[PDB]
């Protein structure tokens, strides 16, 4: 319980840089790019189902607290 606010704020930082516009919104492809930021880089199939989540090939759209109910 006592670890939160820290990674908590840390994703929120993310968000901010990987957000330009500040849209509230980001792609899909960005989320991948996020986790490496983490100090651990993903593995290659993890990401990739999460490229299908888009359901369509169109740019999908993910918020702050759709991003990280996937990261988990
Ligand atoms: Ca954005």
């Amino acid at each position: 319980r006592e670890l939160g606010p820290e990674e908590l704020e840390e994703l929120q930082a993310a968000f901010e840089e990987f957000d330009t516009d500040q849209d509230g919104y980001i792609g899909y492809r960005e989320l991948g790019d996020c986790m490496r930021t983490l100090g651990y880089m993903p593995t290659e199939m993890e990401l990739l189902e999460v490229s299908q989540h888009v359901k369509m090939r169109m740019g999908g759209f993910v918020d702050f607290e759709e991003f990280v109910e996937l990261i988990s």
